[PDB]
């Protein structure tokens, strides 16, 4: 079983990589084992002296701080967008673009994005007068906590991966983390697409032919959007992945629908398994928020992206020619 | 007990005698003058709030500012309220704010230090502090006032909203907010353009009110507001500007002394083996608060004609003190 863990870590580079696979191989460990993974393959451990074993230890601490009772935000999704972050790092496009340290920024921005997450929305958490709300002043509630969480772990026993990062790799890693984990917002979605699409009607390309970012702003704004593509990046994957995430996702929002009507409360939008549109609602997910992302994405590391998007078009298809 | 009443006959007044008043009523001078500019507005019958809640209310929430902080204490919230209703009061935003937003706007000059522990954000964040980690280093004091403030709410007999129904909770909720978060410094510059801009491009009646039409400029207007009155003490009589001037250096230096001692670079006019209390206040009003006070004189003009007098006299004697 370990062995055929291990050959499916082989596929780490990979767009589609069996995430649910690795999630059942590793005894629910996805997120420990990929970000391992990742570690190792980009010479991580070594470039920033993490111990290994302090490196596990702080993994399997954040991987414990998901809920496993959540459907969709738990530690799969969180491997996952580790994952796919870890390609889009790799894009032809961003070759010696980023350094070390914007690159591990954007890896453990991934890994903590959705800790402790409760499997209920921003608004849910706004409407019900809940103790995060309270605390964040209904502002990035879930985001800023994920933020606190993360931060808060490397503080347990030999927990702490940056312990050899000079003082100010510290300072920077930790915003360039927060500036990341805000992004994921969805209340931040419309002024961070109109950003990056400014970006790619102005993009400068260097000699070589990649991105030129040489100032902070332009630098954290691209890793602000490539996290927010990979936390959406379900309806880009091969189906029979994309299609699994669609049933968890569905799974969250009918538990928070039942929790909002139980209380009188007017349901969430999607979330009413008795007047549900599953199909509909991807068709339409893909439409307004997905596609006019990635297609954004895909232009600014044109051609690179292009199986991916057109394997969202594909899907987009295939969803839409379920509803007739 | 008399005394106190007749001091409190100039609630309306720039210049309220609110260390006076803290002393005669026993160190409660935020719940005694929230009290007294509620009355005076007549916000308990307005909005249903029992007037035993509200003293609940405001008695708990006192009982959260540190008396051992010589500046962000109860009497710097009193202070800032008292500042705000007179403020709301300009002639030339007659008609400008609802009943809501004026009860918003009050609400949070109350709140806005609350459990402040007599350190600067950038220290919080410097010495890895759970404040810091808790709000992302971002408005780290300011999120944790707003935090406190309504947590309170939810004490015994403390639900002083409790008859507003929950649209206007959820309004009111969302402008103090607004409204607080405005109060970091670090917010102070965009704050002032945006003040600026409002000031280019008013409207007025021939009688010379403002026109405020949307939600953003209103905002904004209160936002500028609680933070002219935060930053009112160098436009008060200099008896009480040189108190709040000897309050404000007490708590830099003991920042200072904790920085010191941990072995920190000490932070700006926080060294008191190397401070120049003068010259900072003349640099602090020439480069802060005319700037800020002159916009909002030229927002209300001619309204605000005997603060900015006011701060402009107390300059010139900072000045004088400087051989
Ligand atoms: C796979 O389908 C969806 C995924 C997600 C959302 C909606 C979806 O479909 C309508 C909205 N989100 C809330 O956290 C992010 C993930
Ligand atoms: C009375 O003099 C001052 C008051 C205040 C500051 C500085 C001052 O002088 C230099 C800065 N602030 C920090 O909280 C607001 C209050
Ligand atoms: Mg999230
Ligand atoms: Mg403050
Ligand atoms: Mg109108
Ligand atoms: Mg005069
Ligand atoms: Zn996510
Ligand atoms: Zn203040």
């Amino acid at each position: 079983q370990e062995d055929v863990l291990a050959k499916e870590l082989e596929d780490v580079n990979k767009w589609g990589l069996h995430v649910f696979r690795i999630a059942e191989l590793s005894g629910n460990r996805p997120l420990t084992v990929i970000m391992h993974t990742i570690f190792q393959e980009r010479d991580l451990l070594k470039t920033f002296k993490i111990p290994v074993d302090t490196l596990i230890t702080y993994l399997m601490t954040l991987e414990d701080h998901y809920h496993a009772d959540v459907a969709y935000h738990n530690n799969i999704h969180a491997a996952d967008v580790v994952q796919s972050t870890h390609v889009l790092l790799s894009t032809p496009a961003l070759e010696a673009v980023f350094t070390d340290l914007e690159i591990l920024a954007a890896i453990f921005a991934s890994a903590i994005h959705d800790v402790d997450h409760p499997g209920v929305s921003n608004q849910f958490l706004i409407n019900t007068n809940s103790e995060l709300a309270l605390m964040y002043n209904d502002s990035s509630v879930l985001e800023n906590h994920h933020l606190a969480v993360g931060f808060k772990l490397l503080q347990e026993e030999n927990c702490d991966i940056f312990q050899n990062l000079t003082k100010k790799q510290r300072q920077s890693l930790r915003k360039m983390v927060i500036d990341i984990v805000l992004a994921t917002d969805m209340s931040k979605h419309m002024n961070l697409l109109a950003d990056l699409k400014t970006m790619v009607e102005t993009k400068k390309v260097t000699s070589s032919g990649v991105l030129l970012l040489d100032n902070y702003s332009d630098r954290i704004q691209v890793l602000q959007n490539m996290v927010h593509c990979a936390d959406l990046s379900n309806p880009t994957k091969p189906l029979q992945l994309y299609r699994q995430w669609t049933d968890r996702i569905m799974e969250e929002f009918f538990r928070q629908g039942d929790r909002e009507r139980e209380r009188g409360m007017e349901i969430s939008p999607m979330c009413d398994k008795h007047n549900a549109s599953v199909e509909k609602s991807q068709v339409g997910f893909i439409d307004y928020i997905v596609h006019p992302l990635w297609e954004t994405w895909a232009d600014l590391v044109h051609p690179d992206a292009q199986d991916i998007l057109d394997t969202l078009e594909d899907n987009r298809e295939w969803y839409q020619s379920t509803i007739p």
